[PDB]
C-alpha cells in the first residue's frame, strides 16, 4: 500500500469519479485532502485575521462579554490550557459585527464543504442511515478555532462523521499535526489549496465498517523551532444528532465495544448526555 | 472590572442587602469567600485534629474497617495517589463515637451552609428550580477531607451547584489554591474567618447562565518551599439528585454541549449514572 | 493480617474447601493467585509464540488485514502507545487458520477459569445474581494479550466481576505488576504454574459490599533493567452484560457513588453505553 495520503477533489467526487481509490482510501486510511470544496485560503486568512486581532488585543472586558459562563469551548472565546474561539448554527458570541459577518460567513462555508464531502462518504459506500441522509446531515456542528504559542496533543480519534482542519503554518516550517498511515505517523501539512479531512467514528459506525477513523496527534518542535513554531487550526467537526440511530449487532462486528441491551440504539445512548468530540485508544 | 474576590456575609445576604453586588459577583466571577455562615476556625481545627490523628495513628486494622471495598473516595477512608476521608448524609464509615460525634456535627453545618448559600444565589437569580427549591437543596452532597503531605491538582471547574472549601494553611506561607478571576489565576489563601465558595457548572445550569462556574487549580511550591508545604483542605460538594430537571434548550444557550433529544432532561440523564465532581476544559 | 496474596487451587474451592479463607480473602484483600483451573504454562508459551510472531514478522497488509477500522482494541491487532491482540466470545480477527485455532482454544480455556472462579466468589458469599448465576456469568468478555518493549501502567481498579492475567517474566527478573494490599504495594510476579485474579467493581457491586476491588499499576524499571525489561501479559476481563441488574441502594452503601434514580438499575444505566474496562481513584 502507498502510504501517501491522497487528494480528492470535491466537485470530481460530486460528478461520480474515483469512486474505487475513494473508497480504498476510506477503507484502508481514513483521511484525505479535499481541494475545490469553497474553503479558500485568502477567507481562511480573513476569519484568522480577525480572531487573532482580538486575541491579541481585546480587552478584558470584551473578551467576557463572548466567555460563556461555564468553559466548555462550546461558544465563544476560552482562554485555555493557547486560545480559541468556538461557534456552531446557534448561540454565538461575537465581539462586533464586522466579526460576526466574517465568522459566519465562513461557518457556513465550513458547514457545507463537511455537510457535501460526508455526503460523498455516505454515497461512495452505499450507506442510507436510518432515517435517511439529509435529517442525517443536518447535525450538531462544532467549529473551534485555536491558537497555538510559540506531544502538543495527546494521540486519539475523532468521534464525529467528519473533521475538517484548516492549518496556519510554523514560520520556522515545522510540520506538527500527524496521523497514522500505514502503521507509521505521517506528516499533515498546512496547504493553501486543500483541507484536510480526518473521518470520524461516526463515519465507521453509519457505514457498518467501511471508514477508518485515524489516530492522530500534535507534535511539539525540538531545538530550533522554539522560535518560530506558534501556529493555529481551524477545527469543524460534523457530529451527528443525539437521535441518530443505529444497529447495535452491526457497531459490534466493527469494533465498537458497546454495553447496549437490546438491536438498536442511539448516540446519545452511546455517548451519553454531553458531546465527546475525541477519544484516546490507551 | 475589580479582580478581588469579594466577601460576602451569608446573614447580610438572607437580610437582602448586596444584592447588585452579589448578582455581579456570580455572573463575572463565581467564587467568594462567605462569612457568618456557622463555620468557624475552632471547629475547623476539632474535626481536622481528631482525623489528622487517624491518618497518623490510625493502624492498617482501624483504617480497613473504614475504608469501602471499592476505592470511590465516597465514605470512609483512602488512602491516595495524600489521605482523604470522606462523608455524606448517611452510609458513614467512623473510625470512633469520638470521631463520629465531631464529624457528624461538622458535615451539619458545612451541609446547612451550603444549602443556605445555595438558596442565596437561587434567590438573587430569580431561580425557582423544577420541582422547587427546597426538593432541589435536599439533595446529594459529599464532603471530602484531603491531608497533602509535603501543579498538585490539574485545573478545572467543579460539577456541583456550589463547593464550600476550607483550608489549613501551608506552615511556610504558600498560598496553594488558585482560581482564574479576571483572566488571571488569583491566589485563594486560607481565612479562619470564612469559607471560600466555588459555584459550580449546576449553578450555571439551574439559574439559565447568570452563574459563572469558575477553574481552578491547586499549585506546587518552588525551591523554598519544599520544608513547610503540608496542606489540608474540607471540599463540600453540594450536588444535585439524580431527577433533578432543567431545559434542554436553556442548557444549549449558556455554554452546554449537551447531547440530549428532546427538551427536557434530568441530572441523570447528563451526566450518567455515576456522580462526575469536576470536568477539564482541556 | 498477613499481606500475603494468597493462592487457591480452583479444585478445592470447587469441593467446597477453605471457604472461610476464600471470603476473607475476597473481603480484606481481593486478589489470589489460582492454581488447579485449566491454564498452563505451556499452552501460555503456544498462544504467545505464534503472537509475538506475528508483531515481530507479520507485513503491515497482514496486520491492517486483522485491524478493526476504529482503534479500540475489541478485536484484533493494535498498535499502541506497545502492541495488543484483543479477541472475544465472536466477532473476531485472526491472521491465519493456525493462529485462529490456537487463540480460539486459549479464549476458551480463560473463559472456562474465569467463569469457574467468578461462580465460586458468588457461591462463597451466598449470592444470586437477579436474574440467576448462569445468565450472569454468560456475559461479556474481552481478551487482551499486551507485548511490551523494553510507571509504566496508573494506578486504577478494574470494572470486571473479576480479571485473569497471566504474564511472561521481565527476562532481567524486575516485577512490573503490583497491588495495593494491607496498604503497601506488593509485588505481583509470574508464576508458570497460576493465574493471578483480580477481584473487579462488579464482584463488589453484585456481592453487596464482600469483595474488595483492588487497586494496581504496572512499574518501571531503573538503571539496571532498561536491558531485559520487555514483558507481554494476557488480561482476561469477565465482564457483565448490559442488562446485569442490580439494587440501587445496595449500590450506594458500599461505595459507589451513583446517579440513579429509583431503587433498581443496569449496568448500562450505571457505566453508559460503551464498556469501561477501568477506574481511577484519583
Ligand atoms: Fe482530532
Ligand atoms: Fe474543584
Ligand atoms: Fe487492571
Amino acid at each position: 500500500m502507498d502510504t501517501t495520503v491522497p487528494t480528492f477533489s470535491l466537485a470530481e467526487l460530486q460528478q461520480g469519479l474515483h469512486q474505487d481509490e475513494f473508497r480504498r482510501c476510506l477503507r484502508d486510511k481514513g483521511l484525505f485532502y479535499l481541494t475545490d470544496c469553497g474553503l479558500t485560503d485568502t477567507e481562511l486568512k480573513s476569519a484568522k485575521d480577525l480572531v487573532i486581532d482580538f486575541f491579541e488585543h481585546g480587552s478584558e472586558a470584551e473578551k467576557r462579554a463572548v466567555t460563556s459562563p461555564v468553559p466548555t469551548m462550546r461558544r465563544g472565546f476560552t482562554g485555555l490550557e493557547s486560545m480559541c474561539y468556538s461557534m456552531g448554527t446557534a448561540d454565538n458570541l461575537f465581539p462586533s459585527g464586522d466579526f460576526e459577518r466574517i465568522w459566519t460567513q465562513y461557518f457556513d462555508r465550513q458547514y457545507t464543504a463537511s455537510r457535501a464531502v460526508a455526503r460523498e462518504v455516505l454515497r461512495a459506500t452505499g450507506t442510507e442511515p436510518d432515517g435517511g441522509v439529509e435529517a442525517f446531515l443536518d447535525c450538531e456542528p462544532l467549529l473551534r478555532f485555536r491558537y497555538f504559542p510559540q506531544l502538543r496533543m495527546a494521540p486519539h480519534y475523532d468521534l464525529s462523521m467528519v473533521t475538517l482542519i484548516q492549518q496556519t503554518p510554523c514560520a520556522n516550517g515545522f510540520v506538527s499535526l500527524q496521523a497514522e498511515v500505514g502503521g507509521a505517523f505521517t506528516d499533515l501539512p498546512y496547504r493553501p489549496d486543500a483541507v484536510l479531512v480526518f473521518c470520524g467514528a461516526i463515519a465507521t459506525l453509519v457505514t457498518g465498517g467501511q471508514v477508518k477513523a485515524p489516530r492522530h496527534h500534535v507534535a511539539a518542535p525540538r531545538r530550533d523551532q522554539i522560535a518560530g513554531s506558534s501556529r493555529t487550526s481551524s477545527v469543524f467537526f460534523l457530529r451527528p444528532n443525539a437521535d441518530f440511530t443505529f444497529s447495535v449487532p452491526l457497531a459490534r462486528e466493527c469494533g465498537f465495544d458497546v454495553s447496549l441491551d437490546g438491536e438498536t440504539a442511539t448516540f446519545q445512548d452511546w455517548i451519553g448526555g454531553n458531546y465527546v468530540n475525541i477519544r484516546r485508544t490507551s
